């Protein structure tokens, strides 16, 4: 990474194979990647991924969406023809922001310019979008599936609920929908009845010290 | 964090990642949140909660506190109309101490800036106040139940007793009540009797080497 | 490595070493090599390459693949005779590329020369040229051997596609007629029916969830 | 620490999370405290002490010293009234020393001043008195019961005779009177006897020699 | 080690206490020593041979071999009689370069002289000089021995010949030689007949993968 | 230590107790002693020694030569009377060499002065002196009594003489007499008869490969 360029360290690259090891495609694989990857290179970036053994077929979607968006990105930006004059970078490309086309000495160039390129969260952009993609595919529930047995304690459900919900292909405003919606309907007889009681104004704090007894 | 602005470390992630799976919301957790966050960003601080798997009720409470307190921000601090002038950083919302509507730059702007606008600092209250609820949301016990068994050793009772009162939901002066009170009168028959002779002035460390033997 | 000369780190030896114990000839263990091997000097990369014990087959392989290579370069590069000059550094041999006729100190000097002799990253490519030989003649299976069972999720299978695929023996444009012909061509009858009518169009992604019921 | 504020290391604290865990209030653990602490402020004190999850009865009994020490400073130092001048701190309390009242920013204003008000070293003076009676009310042997067996080997009852030695409430006037009339007295038969022949101008390695065979 | 004198790191220690531990004097064994010694003072070089426990038999051979060296370079460089003028070092002894008689801060002062006095180089040739010899000599195998089982697969016989010529007590024209009679010669009766088929022209891996089916 | 003062990190801290706990008063602890404390203030060394627990024989009698030594110290230096002048320190006793009437700065005082006062590695002598007392004392057998087994390997037989050699409390002058007398006269029958027709100009190379077969 940049933070002057640095090698990224052998703890970074171990702990980004253990967690996809350990943990697979679950929704905090991807802030955990966010983090170990902070101001990367293109190059460290794709170290990250071409590290990973196995998971082969989520790792060629996310090839596969990295060039959807390099060709969005090629689309918005046409590159100029001329000789590049000195002490000036060339327009980046999306197979330069992938890191396919670019030098490691240009990924300096482009990110360390006044003003920069930041050709490294570009990519990490995409590779987020691509990952995001994947956790939500290998989700094996359905938010709509998410019901409280009859004897699960309420924080059991509240916990398997927001699980689900973190792996939920949709935005805030239909994440407020599912929680307004099902959280209380697909509680359990006793513990539906009391909520329902409590009306639509309670925080989830309110409605867990409620189905507590 | 900033010491310049540093990436989060591989061994902070993982320590933090360590003790929530390891420890849960015991009340100890939440100074080492406290020490291993010294110096984070909004960017870092979210880093550490998204990198948390499981345990989605209390996230999700976390995420509900978080909001009051932020509503509460804006409310306080009002944004003025304006452009912002040449050198200058523009006022924080509360979803910008949040880190959601800010970008890290803009945090390292305010964090570093004369005087300095601690966003950091602010974002990390709100968070300590949102797992206090969930530490003492989630204790077994209340303090009241504390009560010396006829053999139990004077030192486990003792233990047990300020264990439960570390979790306990109230202020310093309700904790010296409950000291004051409670801790001899459901102290055993035979240690009770000794504690009452030594008076209401005695210390821990003579209330202990009393019912030692 | 060079950052100024550093030596290298007993974690990166340890995390070299033990990849090649635990992983073998993965292809996953040449991004890895190459992210270890960060602004190696000559010197270092011998080092890594003189710690692994075993699989002497393969690293004798790699002797003459590097030797191929450096033969290859004086060819290309014929040393001119004259005595240097004050404050200029002698042509490299191919040899001195690869560390074995070449001294740290002159290393330094051609890796921090205006402009620079980027012996490191020459001698880099060598052996990853050699390493990508040893993986590939290692691997046991052919891409036309995979094929999907009667009750194996398409998932599986995609997997195996392109884990053989990785380790293949081909350019880029073979590799796409390998996706194009063979993936679905060899999937199980009821998954490669339903594959055809989506077309040749289609993202892996679209065919992975179009077999997934 | 202050070496410049630094925030604690992720290795510090769980070293010293670690230790006593393990090891509980064994002597030992006081220099390992010392250890881990070098330069710290009263924040990273508070941390150290915080981190702990059990043990409350001693942590309490710890804060009640702590408490007795600052009240104890607060007489000896009564705080002078008037406005505080351009470029100076305020004098510090008892609670100030502790942490409870004083920011971080503050602690470190006064740890780097000319000339310094080395409050970590005063609040890291109090916790360690505190340690020790921990560590003197804990031990479980008087130093008078520490009797050589018959077939007990010399070396033996000599490191259990400095083991609790080590624990004993005494200073080294009485440790040195303890040495000079109990280790020889409590030695078994034989080994008595050829000490008392030795004199009492013998050094430790001398008795020890001298009832090897 | 010298990057400024800077104390050996207990993970370099470590490191190399491990090493012999696991290892013992496998030819690995020794690129690791001096990977773990780069830029090592003569003190340096001594810590990490005199951390070994056991193995004194090849420790003992090791101090013969040094004071072989030593004596031979006392012999090429005798010490010229005169006082040492103002800013100048005397000239080292083969005790000297061996760290017995000179000071830590002496071979600071010869390492980073104009022109330097590389003593830590020259004493670290002669512990690989020993440690070679130690290596050949712990050798259980001659490389005549190695032979083909019938059933045995060819990349499983030219692993072992080359571990065995890693360790053989001769030089690269030998072991050229080695590789040209012995390795075809001592193949199995029917890979034996494919080889010389190939003639002495081949490549390693062309040999290989003709022996793979 | 001081490489600047810097306080001692938990992995020396770590390292030396796990050293003390694995291999107790085997020779090689005391070179792994010497390494962990490279530039160690008194203050450092007092932390080493003190973070032991149990041995505390061995720690006794370690204070008894350290005492000793101090007071060997005064009888060489007396301290001489009058008021210490501007930028200058005072004269070091025995007991602030050793850390217990000296603070951290005045450590850091002598040792960074001009000339310097280098009562870190005074101390140090003292201890090792005393840590080869214990070695010694606590070696479980005498060089006489090794002698090879009728059956034994001589590479084994010449371990554990140098093993015992090491622990010997005699100088080199004498070490080389046993190795000249007693290495070939505790040699079994066969090997007895082969080492004496070397002659005694043999290494120890040229006996150990003669007594092979
Ligand atoms: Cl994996
Ligand atoms: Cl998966
Ligand atoms: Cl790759
Ligand atoms: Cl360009
Ligand atoms: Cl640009
Ligand atoms: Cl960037
Ligand atoms: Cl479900
Ligand atoms: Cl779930
Ligand atoms: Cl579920
Ligand atoms: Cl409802
Ligand atoms: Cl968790
Ligand atoms: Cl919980
Ligand atoms: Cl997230
Ligand atoms: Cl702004
Ligand atoms: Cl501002
Ligand atoms: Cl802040
Ligand atoms: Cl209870
Ligand atoms: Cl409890
Ligand atoms: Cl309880
Ligand atoms: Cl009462
Ligand atoms: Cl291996
Ligand atoms: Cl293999
Ligand atoms: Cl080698
Ligand atoms: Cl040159
Ligand atoms: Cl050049
Ligand atoms: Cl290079
Ligand atoms: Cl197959
Ligand atoms: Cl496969
Ligand atoms: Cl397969
Ligand atoms: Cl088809
Ligand atoms: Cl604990
Ligand atoms: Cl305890
Ligand atoms: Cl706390
Ligand atoms: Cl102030
Ligand atoms: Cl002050
Ligand atoms: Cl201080
Ligand atoms: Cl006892
Ligand atoms: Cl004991
Ligand atoms: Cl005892
Ligand atoms: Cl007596
Ligand atoms: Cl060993
Ligand atoms: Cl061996
Ligand atoms: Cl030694
Ligand atoms: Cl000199
Ligand atoms: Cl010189
Ligand atoms: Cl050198
Ligand atoms: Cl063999
Ligand atoms: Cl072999
Ligand atoms: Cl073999
Ligand atoms: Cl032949
Ligand atoms: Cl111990
Ligand atoms: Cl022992
Ligand atoms: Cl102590
Ligand atoms: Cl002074
Ligand atoms: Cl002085
Ligand atoms: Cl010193
Ligand atoms: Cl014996
Ligand atoms: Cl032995
Ligand atoms: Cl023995
Ligand atoms: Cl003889």
């Amino acid at each position: 990474p940049i933070v002057v360029h640095q090698a990224i360290s052998p703890r970074t690259l171990n702990a980004w194979v253990k967690v996809v090891e350990e943990k697979a495609f679950s929704p905090e694989v991807i802030p955990m990647f966010s983090a170990l990857s902070e101001g990367a290179t293109p190059q460290d970036l794709n170290t990250m991924l071409n590290t990973v053994g196995g998971h082969q077929a989520a790792m060629q979607m996310l090839k596969e969406t990295i060039n959807e968006e390099a060709a969005e990105w090629d689309r918005l930006h046409p590159v100029h023809a001329g000789p590049i004059a000195p002490g000036q970078m060339r327009e980046p490309r999306g197979s330069d922001i992938a890191g396919t086309t670019s030098t490691l000495q240009e990924q300096i160039g482009w990110m360390t310019h006044n003003p920069p390129a930041p050709v490294g969260e570009i990519y990490k952009r995409w590779i987020i979008l691509g990952l995001n993609k994947i956790v939500r595919m290998y989700s094996p529930t359905s938010i709509l599936d998410i019901r409280q047995g009859p004897k699960e304690p309420f924080r059991d459900y509240v916990d398997r609920f927001y699980k689900t919900l973190r792996a939920e292909q949709a935005s805030q405003e239909v994440k407020n929908w599912m929680t307004e919606t099902l959280l209380v309907q697909n509680a359990n007889p006793d513990c539906k009845t009391i909520l329902k009681a409590l009306g639509p104004g309670a925080t989830l704090e309110e409605m867990m010290t409620a189905c507590q007894g």
